[PDB]
């Protein structure tokens, strides 16, 4: 759906601060600094579950650019694992916002946000 | 969910230039240029509905600046029906999706259109 590769930059770009920010928000409540409400966090999970599927499409043949390493493109095969685990650990989150419990919820926030340092250590420029 | 007024500004830019792709992407098809696959069509926009929800609540309060114009603010009602009547032809062209029928679907994406474009003229800085 990008005109030019730099289209495909400014959408990845565009979904991980929204990816960011659907999932950095939640820190205060996770850290009990704010207050646990079940169907406000399964809500925001879900809309971060919707966010976190787009960005991968955004990596096409051809779309270098931004802060994305080469190896990307050329080691595709382990960067598909990356974001397969990461994805995998969003059904997790989702599991513990569904189930309305912070202890859970806490727990697979922690993996999610190893995940994407994961991959960043990898695969992002720094 | 912002430290500061700009990361209110990034978030609703970065929303933006989401739904902008995912509204976008579809003008080929809706004009018969791209083929018409119809559940290709209903999940992307399944993705639209989501981001077209997500922009208003990064115009809160002390918000100002990017390309907004500060009616937004001193024009809150008017501006609360620009973005429902935007929601509502959402949910009109989510209709049509759902339908898989591509006649309904040109009809609904043209008033989306619309009333992106309504919006714009009345609220943001050209
Ligand atoms: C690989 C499978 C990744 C996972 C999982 C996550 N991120 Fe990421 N991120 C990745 C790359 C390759 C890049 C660079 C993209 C580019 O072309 O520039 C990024 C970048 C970011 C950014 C910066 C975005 C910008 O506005 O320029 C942020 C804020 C970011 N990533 C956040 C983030 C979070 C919160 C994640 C887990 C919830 C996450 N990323 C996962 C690769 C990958
Ligand atoms: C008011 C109810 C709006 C509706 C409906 C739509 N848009 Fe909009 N848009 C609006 C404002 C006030 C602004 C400026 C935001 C700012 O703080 O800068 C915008 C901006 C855009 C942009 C530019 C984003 C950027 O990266 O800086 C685009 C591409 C855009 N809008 C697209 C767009 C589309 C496709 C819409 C319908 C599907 C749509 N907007 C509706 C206000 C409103
Ligand atoms: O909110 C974020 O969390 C991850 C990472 O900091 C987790 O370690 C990241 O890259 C963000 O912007
Ligand atoms: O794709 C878009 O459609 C609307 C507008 O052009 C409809 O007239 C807009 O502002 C876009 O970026």
């Amino acid at each position: 759906q990008f005109a030019k590769p730099e289209d495909a930059v400014k959408y990845r770009q565009s979904a991980l601060t929204l990816m960011a920010s659907h999932f950095g928000r939640m820190t205060p409540v996770v850290k009990g600094q704010a207050p646990y409400d079940a169907a406000q966090i399964k809500a925001n999970v879900e809309v971060l579950k919707t966010l976190s599927a787009l960005p991968w499409a955004a990596f096409g043949p051809g779309t270098e650019g931004g802060d994305a390493r080469p190896e990307i493109w050329s080691d595709a095969a382990s960067f598909k694992q990356k974001q397969q685990a990461f994805q995998d650990n969003i059904v997790k989150l989702s599991a513990a916002a569904d189930a309305g419990d912070l202890d859970k919820l806490r727990a697979a926030f922690g993996d999610v946000g190893a995940s994407c340092k994961a991959c960043h250590d990898a695969y992002r420029k720094k």
